[PDB]
């Protein structure tokens, strides 16, 4: 970026929401960051359009955890979503689990443990176990990621594009 990232983000992991409320012509600096991060994740995921942007973060109830170091390394975006989830008895149930919506580590530093670092921090602040999560179209990398770090192995295939794991049916999800 053309800005003092460390001045804007003093902390290693910055937690932001619909209010890009800085840790205001730098609340616009936050925007440019979210906007570029989202496009980078799109290119990495072979998406024609980003699923993360400033315009959209403002229009939703999503939380982004931005990772920096001592230059933005990556991010993970989460949110609670009303999903009507298929169980093992072909029954659909309304739940509101915490969902992983976007997740990106810059290519140069992928597979250095930064994903886990960002993921553990999110799990701690959100106070959730990995098996309570629903994931929006997990990539092959994310599936191996989740299996190594948390022993997550896919359960009942959904008809929506979310994926849940063995253990999901244990919480009430509000
Ligand atoms: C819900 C969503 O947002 S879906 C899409 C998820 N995002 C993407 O696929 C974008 C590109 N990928 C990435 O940004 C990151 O790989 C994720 C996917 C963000 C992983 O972040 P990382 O920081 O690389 O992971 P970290 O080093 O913490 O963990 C490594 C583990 O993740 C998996 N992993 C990461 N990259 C790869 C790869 N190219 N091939 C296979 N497994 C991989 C493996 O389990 C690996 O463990 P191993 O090296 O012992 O096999």
């Amino acid at each position: 970026f053309p800005f003092d990232v460390d001045a804007l983000f003093p902390e290693r992991i910055t937690v932001l929401d619909q209010h890009l409320r800085p840790p205001v012509d730098l609340q616009q600096q936050i925007m440019t960051i979210i906007d570029e991060l989202g496009k980078a994740s799109a290119k990495a995921q072979n998406l024609s359009a980003p699923i993360t942007s400033a315009s959209r973060m403002q229009s939703n109830r999503h939380v982004v955890y931005i990772l920096k170091d001592s230059a933005i390394i990556g991010f993970i975006k989460v949110g609670y979503k009303k999903l009507f989830v298929l169980d093992d008895r072909e029954a659909h149930n309304e739940v509101e689990p915490l969902c992983i919506l976007d997740f990106y580590i810059h290519e140069s530093v992928q597979r250095h443990g930064h994903g886990r670092e960002l993921f553990q921090y999110m799990l701690q602040k959100e106070r959730v176990e990995p098996h309570q999560l629903a994931i929006d179209r997990p990539s092959q990398k994310l599936l191996k990621f989740l299996n190594k770090h948390y022993n997550l192995e896919t359960t009942v295939p959904q008809v929506n594009n979310f994926v849940i794991f063995e253990g999901f049916f244990a919480h009430q999800h509000r």
